[PDB]
């Protein structure tokens, strides 16, 4: 027999218990409900509340039966309505037949209403800081609103409603103009116009282009208070127009652009459908819009973000609070450069990535099935027989599923008093004999090794020596959370590790003494890290922490403790030790690799994964990995496993993992189990091709990681954050950036082929095969299965690791030590620079730069100080000779004789790259490229109307040439970029026409003109003719008709522009 009622139930954002308050926190006007149980089910019971109101005793309240369910009844006690500034305390009590009472309480509540700020009655400027003193709407308190500068171009801030609270100081470099109506803040940044009657503020650029602004009618900025004894929210609201778009939040499956959505700042473990429920395990109160700038709320409370989503040009958001009247309101606008400088802002106030081992950036293997020491010998059998070259390596399915510090089958001497065991404690039997030994076979096929961990001691309700000891000792040396009443907090019931008692991670005490426990993975066995899983683990309001705070501020913050603590703890022991987490907040970034968590085998999850990737890369985390083609569900089709592949190897992490236990046949997510599972062989030679591709361009991705952490710019970004203005890069989804300079566009529609692609405006070239698009449209992409559109930007410089063969896709294993041939692809468009991070050599920036001068037929490349022999792939006709320091280097016929030689250059005709090679020297090079025009726009690749390809007549670049072009109604078109600016030009025809004279009837953007190209002596023999033509900025349409006035038949190469 019993009786319950708890007014906040677990605080679960999404949910209520059946025995709450609803309101849970009334405000003025607000029916006031209160739901309690009783059990067991029987006749004659009374429920009642007793309460008072101001202190005066009331009238009590009898609760009316609402329904009955297992063992309990339901009753629900009407309070009624309430006004501001009312106090509340009752206690629910239930009795049978007059006999024994049951209660719950005393509970208090506060009745609120909002206040907000009316005019600014005065200003205050000292200096580093400014004050307005302002007036509410209602009320009695004398708010004042704090503006600093975190730096000139990033704006603080705080807002005190009592007025008894100061806000910080910041930079001192602004100037103030304070008249009777208006105050404008200045710095070489930002103008700030601050009208005072009614106050509203309105943030600009220093020339004048408005960034964002308090919404209209003002009053924007408010607080919901009693006027006495608390505050339990904040808000502020703001004017968008209807085109702005917003990024960011976290990390999100949804969309990524969140206009039209409520969007909830709060942390939470959602298996498989986070996209459908729009949940997630990391939430971050920062939003990037493209209208360039980002507002951050800097307060882990759970806050609510209403972009768009109740006015049509309005957006809010509204923060929790604990009630006490000291916590200020605390928010940025930021500004910058461009959109990744703003994320650099906001990571000079959250913290920085922390740059990893370049091991962290090759494949993980990983599978819950391995369980065993059999299991580890055959995953690495099975890498080494199929080719593949990985770098990381994780077990799950590792230890005795009680204490999670000790291997599973091992035996011991149970240890009290929170004592930590070393190695030799341990004798080692059945599933893990040797994990030191094991641990060496991993790290002697090049992989690095993590283990599976929680954050809390599991409690199952059995027996198990050990994990019963350290409970004990947790619970009484205060080592866990407090759950209000003195007891230790426990993961509700119904929940993943239900039961189970939370290390308090605020605890420093408690984080040694929980480390220390695993300190023998580290010193003894060899680890490499930590897969820190969970932390969604906080609920109810009165949940204490050893920092003072409780539930309602902790819950978002818990998990970032968590994987921080463990993260700084395995690198103290092991400098190359990598943590790999799913959960966090504000300053997750920080703490190592983050994935996207548990999702299924299918295209839409795809879809959400990669919109989790874009949203969190906004948000700072740029280290992020996915479950290549999802961990459960049934098995994936070959085509979506090929498909995520290519992706994944063009992402910032790359990971397989499968989620079953002990499956019959495997689950592996690994291309040898997936060749198995489908039946489908050529799953093996497509996932060696973008393995092989991602370890080529290991040198570039390694380089993007370290810009992260150094410059605040994410590896894979979606494309307005380098495109803002552009209106087509606003809601892309399905392609991105990955490094400075490749726009990647997986395939992530089931059964699609033909791919669009945006393409920006400026010149972008296939990676793959030399192919050249003129951006400024959405072009198609014939991609089969096997095949992902990667295009480098105009001036790029990329260092790439390459074999002898020097094409991509060629496995140059996992050696991170040294490189085999290192190579800088470069696509020569004006002046560009780049500073490569050569971790080889002891990380040392190397600078190289490129100066393309084509109206003289010249490229430059200025190559500092190298320690190795360097390859060039310079995108370009082949020159008619090459120097280096001013002397001539030698031509090299064939690829063979050009690996031979020391120093040279050598023409790859098929994919239009002049190779040079420069030694190894301790002072600059300078590199020219002479006789030498933009690379052909090749026939083959254009747009062909009733005309085919071939390669049957020696001497073409590229792959062939268009053949059998010879009747009306033929036509071949290009997409031709003028090469220096818009002008007139020489387009060079490459042709061969073995039979008689031919014409061709041309039109560049329409205009019309004829040409003659003279009969060559035979079809073995080509011949250039050069026409005039003139070249507009953006994409030039040049097509090439046969018309009923043209003659004769040609095969056609390609055409050159030249001045
Ligand atoms: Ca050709
Ligand atoms: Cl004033
Ligand atoms: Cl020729
Ligand atoms: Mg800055
Ligand atoms: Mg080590």
């Amino acid at each position: 027999d019993g009786e319950y009622h708890s007014p906040y139930g677990d605080d679960d954002l999404y949910t209520v218990q059946p025995t709450e308050r609803s309101p849970r926190d009334p405000k003025a006007g607000e029916d006031v409900i209160l739901n309690i149980t009783t059990w067991p089910i029987e006749n004659g019971q009374d429920v009642w509340v007793e309460w008072t109101k101001n202190g005066v005793a009331q009238e009590n309240v009898t609760a009316a039966y609402d329904y009955n369910s297992g063992n309990n009844t339901y009753w629900k006690a009407d309070l009624g309505k309430f006004e501001k500034g009312d106090e509340i305390t009752y206690t629910t009590k239930g009795s049978t037949n007059g006999g024994t009472a049951y209660e719950s309480g005393p509970f208090t509540f506060y009745v609120t209403d909002w206040e907000y700020v009316q005019d600014v009655t005065s200003v205050v400027d000292n200096g580093d800081s400014i004050t307005l003193n302002m007036t509410a709407t209602a009320g009695d308190f004398s708010p004042k609103l704090y503006l600093s500068f975190e730096d000139l171009d990033t704006l603080r801030m705080e807002l005190s409603p009592t007025g008894k609270e100061t806000g910080h100081a910041g930079k001192s470099g602004y100037t103030v103009e304070d008249t009777a109506e208006k105050v404008t803040v200045t710095t070489e940044d930002l103008s700030i116009e601050i009208q005072k009657s009614p106050y509203r503020m309105e943030v600009h650029q220093a020339d004048g282009t408005l960034l964002t602004s308090e919404y209209t009618t003002a009053n924007s900025l408010g607080w919901l208070t009693d006027g006495k004894n608390v505050i339990n929210q904040y808000q502020n609201n703001f004017m968008t127009p209807s085109d702005e778009a917003f990024y960011g939040f976290g990390e999100r499956y949804d969309t990524i652009n969140q206009r039209g959505k409520d969007v909830e700042t709060y942390v939470y473990n959602e298996y498989q459908d986070q996209a459908q429920t729009e949940r997630t395990y990391l939430a971050v109160p920062f939003f990037v819009s493209a209208n360039k700038y980002g507002m951050y709320v800097n307060s882990d409370f759970h806050s609510q973000f209403q972009m768009a989503s109740k006015v049509e040009d309005k957006y809010s958001f509204v923060l929790d609070n604990d009630g006490d009247m000291t916590n200020m309101l605390d928010y940025y606008v930021i500004s910058g450069k461009d959109q990744n400088d703003i994320v650099n802002n906001y990571t000079d106030i959250t913290g920085k990535t922390t740059l990893l081992p370049k091991w962290a950036f090759g494949l993980w293997m990983s599978a819950n099935e391995w369980d065993r020491e059999s299991d580890v010998s055959s995953a690495l059998s099975n890498a080494k027989a199929n080719d593949i070259p990985a770098t990381g390596f994780v077990l799950e399915q590792w230890s005795d599923e009680e204490t999670y510090y000790i291997w599973n089958n091992a035996t011991y001497t149970a240890k009290k008093n929170g004592e930590a065991f070393s190695y030799d404690d341990f004798t080692f039997n059945g599933k893990w004999t040797d994990p030191k030994g094991m641990v060496d076979s991993v790290h002697d096929a090049g992989m690095n090794i993590v283990l599976w961990q929680v954050p809390v001691l599991k409690d199952d309700g059995t027996v198990y020596e050990q994990r019963d000891n350290d409970e004990e000792y947790m619970i009484s040396q205060g080592y866990s959370a407090d759950d209000g009443t003195g007891a230790p907090y426990r993961v509700p019931a119904s929940q993943w590790f239900g039961n189970g008692i939370l290390l308090d991670f605020t605890n420093k005490d408690a984080v040694d003494w929980w480390t220390s426990q695993r300190e023998y993975l580290l010193t003894e066995v060899g680890i490499d890290g930590f897969k820190t899983d969970g932390g969604e683990m906080v609920w109810g309001r009165d949940t204490t922490f050893s920092n003072g705070e409780k539930g309602q501020e902790m819950r978002n913050r818990y998990p970032t403790d968590y994987v921080s603590s463990y993260f700084d703890f395995a690198k103290s022991i092991n400098p190359e030790a990598v943590s790999f987490s799913r959960s966090g907040t504000s300053g997750a970034q920080k703490s190592g690799i983050y994935w996207s968590g548990d999702q299924t085998s299918t295209f839409d999850s795809f879809q959400a994964s990669l919109k989790a990737g874009l949203s969190a890369s906004t948000s700072g985390v740029s280290y992020w990995a996915w479950d290549m083609a999802g961990f459960t569900g049934d098995y994936p089709t070959a085509e979506l496993y090929k498909r995520a592949t290519a992706m994944a190897a063009f992402a910032p992490i790359m990971q397989f993992h499968s989620e079953k236990s002990d499956p019959s046949p495997s689950e592996e997510r690994s291309p040898w189990n997936a060749v198995a599972r489908t039946g489908d062989e050529t799953i093996l030679p497509t996932f060696q091709k973008y393995l092989y591709t991602r370890m080529n361009l290991l040198p570039y991705i390694y380089t993007a990681a370290k810009d992260t952490a150094d410059n605040g710019k994410s590896m894979m970004r979606q494309m307005a954050m380098d495109y803002p203005e552009d209106v087509n890069a606003r809601d892309l989804d399905e392609q991105y950036m990955f490094g400075d300079d490749l726009l990647v566009a997986p395939i992530v529609q089931e059964g699609q082929t033909e791919k669009e692609v945006y393409l920006p405006e400026g010149e972008w070239v296939d990676i793959w095969n030399g192919g050249v698009h003129p951006g400024g449209e959405t072009i198609s992409y014939y991609a089969d299965v096997d095949t992902l559109p990667v295009f480098a930007k105009a001036g790029a410089i990329i260092p790439m690791n390459m074999t002898d063969g020097y094409q991509l896709g060629q496995n140059v294993g996992n050696d991170l030590k040294s490189y085999d041939n290192l190579t800088f692809r470069v696509y020569p468009s004006g002046d560009s620079e780049y500073s490569f991070y050569d971790d080889v050599n002891g990380g040392e920036m190397r600078d190289i730069s490129v100066s393309e001068d084509f109206a003289n037929e010249k490229v430059s490349v200025d190559l500092p100080a190298m320690a190795d022999e360097t390859t060039m792939q310079v995108f370009s006709t082949e020159p008619t000779s090459v120097t280096i320091d001013g002397a001539d280097v030698a031509k090299a016929d064939t690829l063979d004789a050009f690996n031979e030689a020391t120093t040279g250059y050598y023409y790859d005709t098929v994919q239009n790259l002049t190779y040079v090679k420069a030694a190894a020297k301790d002072a600059k090079q300078a590199i020219v490229l002479n006789g030498v025009n933009h690379a052909p726009y090749e026939a083959e690749f254009g747009h062909l109307t009733n005309v085919t390809t071939a390669s049957d007549h020696a001497g073409y670049t590229g792959t062939g040439f268009v053949a059998g072009f010879d009747a009306e109604k033929e036509a071949v078109e290009f997409d031709i970029d003028a090469v220096d600016g818009a002008s007139d030009y020489t387009m060079e025809v490459r042709y061969s026409a073995g039979v008689e004279d031919a014409t061709r009837t041309v039109y560049i953007n329409g205009k019309k003109q004829q040409i003659t190209l003279p009969k060559t002596a035979n079809w073995d023999t080509w011949n250039t003719v050069e026409v005039p033509v003139t070249l507009q900025a953006g994409n030039n349409q040049v097509v090439f008709d046969f018309e009923a006035d043209d003659t004769a038949g040609i095969n056609f190469d390609h055409v050159v522009i030249k001045k």
